[PDB]
């Protein structure tokens, strides 16, 4: 079982790396051919030939350091979404080889490093560490029914075994090592009581929408233990350990100005975002700062960001009330409450530090409103299970009473895509509101398998265009919070492109059409039609939409190229 788990994890990892290679270099720079090699010596027949036919289509990548890559794929895809049907062969001077995982990664990286002209051995390490975690993960969860992550929201958050599917090291998480992974890994069904402090109320910065400051505090922590003039704040246990190494906190603990309460907060389970916690049957998610690098960001939230949260949440309520008819059926998770602390006399830069350390966001637990059994995170929905099969296939067969034919499938997709596209594009063109509707920021609400809503999340990412979305922001807003939220229209459109089409739906189509690649052309064609529809539904000019429909190239955010340097490339349209 362990060897098998190592094997699973390696295939996953190399796949995600191929994704990076193909999306970020091979296609934009014309290194990719759908052809058979000249000499084939080194490849066993069984790798491209199944007894009856070729195992799909041959993929060639010649790299300008004279390295060549060969893999069998199920489909020709302009966003570089396809199943890999063989192991990976490399060639150099003649003679194909199938290197072990570690030697393979190394050389593939050396290839990119060469095009980019720049090295990162930090990256190689992270690639290795990511995969060895996936090995642990698969070995832990390898006994379960493959599609258990789809039966329950929490399990949907703890079942993204492989993380971002187009990422060199999706599961790289760099904590002071003595702390371990397991205790904080959703993939291990981690639970921890939150860490808690007593702080004097006069240092508190609270934002609240439709709630009292007190209620915001209750959301985070039962305030009962608090002595007069004081309140209880909570924090990622890891974040509290880091927080306490700082002599400024040392000083405050010694002078009794604040108190270390223990892991005495609510018992919660971190979600796939790691720093956001879920509490079954509580009105809120708890989001907090974590000064730890995770898939390359450190997961801090700055003062002005804490502050922007409040404005976006307040904007979203206005729009859902007064402008419902133009939000394309938007369902979004409210972020109505914000807390942070700093000493009353702290002085500007300590104040910033302190609030960034202690900042917390209250997010609506949509599950009360939606049913835990009925909500699944998009990322997991369209991810692979512990047996490398997409989980969606068996999940839907259990709901539909029988195996879905092509028509059942095409129909399901249509129902899904429309509930993503309409809200987001209606937010952009009509109101200049820029969402980040990638897979981690989306939640399917279904009824016996049938799509009802694609809930959208994460006000942190929301942005307001300089030409339209600006006007919703007041002149009484601090210049830094304003800058934080401001985007150019070009910027907005770039992010939306990456997210909707390449990040999100490209994956949807791939999971849905696994084993039936002929559906892909058909699903994308439905996406085009859907775009024309939305357009004629719209209250403001949308020339970026004409362009997309017309088959202009699509923006693609990079996960490998960025690390070796260049953030967006351009992928050919699927129509």
């Amino acid at each position: 079982h362990d060897v098998l788990s190592r094997m699973i994890s390696e295939k996953a990892a190399l796949h995600g790396l191929l994704n990076c290679l193909i999306k970020e270099f091979a296609i934009p720079e014309g290194y990719l051919r759908y052809e058979w090699p000249d000499e084939m010596k080194g490849i066993p027949p069984g790798a491209y030939f199944d007894g009856a036919d070729w195992k799909g289509i041959p993929m060639m990548i010649g790299l300008p350091d004279q390295l060549q890559l060969f893999v069998m794929v199920d489909r020709r895809d302009t966003f570089g979404s396809q199943h890999y049907l063989s192991d990976v062969y490399l060639r150099q001077a003649g003679d194909w080889q199938c290197p072990d995982f570690e030697p393979l990664v190394a050389r593939l990286l050396a290839a990119c490093e060469h095009i980019a002209g720049r090295k990162n051995p930090e990256l190689y390490e992270q690639i290795l560490q990511s995969q060895r975690l996936v090995s642990a993960i698969v070995s832990h969860n390898g006994r379960q029914r493959a599609d258990a992550p789809l039966q329950h929201y929490l399990q949907s958050e703890q079942g993204l075994w492989f993380g971002h599917p187009s990422h060199p090291a999706p599961k790289a998480r760099l904590w002071p090592a003595h702390l371990g992974q397991e205790q904080w890994a959703p993939e291990f069904q981690a639970r921890a009581a939150l860490h808690q402090f007593e702080v004097p109320v006069d240092g508190l910065h609270i934002g609240a929408n439709g709630l009292t400051p007190q209620q915001v505090l209750d959301g985070f922590a039962d305030q009962q233990p608090a002595s007069p003039g004081h309140a209880i704040i909570c924090m990622h246990p890891v974040q509290a350990q880091l927080f306490m190494q700082d002599a400024r906190v040392q000083q405050l603990l010694r002078d009794n100005v604040i108190r270390d309460l223990g892991q005495s907060g609510r018992v919660a389970s971190p979600t796939a975002s790691i720093r956001t916690w879920f509490i079954d049957d509580h009105d809120y998610f708890i989001k907090g700062s974590l000064n730890v690098r995770i898939t390359n960001c450190v997961r801090k939230n700055a003062w002005y960001e804490l502050e922007s949260t409040v404005l976006i949440d307040r904007l979203f309520r206005q729009l859902l009330d007064q402008h419902a008819d133009t939000l394309g059926g938007l369902v979004a998770a409210a972020e109505p409450g914000v807390v942070s602390w700093s000493p009353a006399a702290a002085g500007e830069l300590d104040s910033h530090w302190f609030r960034e350390q202690t900042g917390g966001i209250l997010r609506e637990n949509f599950c009360r409103r939606t049913g835990a059994e009925r909500s699944i995170m998009a990322g997991t929905l369209f991810a692979r299970g512990v047996d490398l099969q997409p989980m969606i296939q068996t999940f839907l067969r259990t709901h539909y009473g029988e195996a879905l034919d092509d028509n059942a499938l095409l129909y399901w997709f249509d129902d899904y895509q429309t509930r993503l596209l309409r809200p987001v594009l209606s937010l952009f063109f009509n109101h200049g509101v820029v969402m980040e509707p990638h897979l981690q920021n989306s939640v399917l609400v279904h009824q016996q398998g049938r799509p009802q809503q694609v809930l959208l999340r994460d006000f942190e990412g929301v942005k307001l265009t300089d030409d339209l979305g600006i006007r919703y922001i007041d002149d009484d807003i601090h210049p830094r919070v304003r800058q934080s939220l401001l985007y150019s229209r070009e910027q907005g459109w770039n992010r939306i492109m990456y997210c909707l089409f390449i990040n999100h739906l490209s994956e949807t189509i791939l999971a849905l059409s696994q084993g039936r690649p002929q559906l892909a052309p058909l699903m994308w064609r439905r996406v085009q039609q859907q775009l024309r529809a939305i357009q004629g539904e719209l209250k403001q000019p949308s020339p970026e939409l004409d362009a997309l429909i017309a088959g202009h190239p699509v923006a693609c955010k990079t996960n490998l190229k960025v690390r070796l340097a260049a953030s967006y490339v351009r992928l050919p349209s699927p129509w």
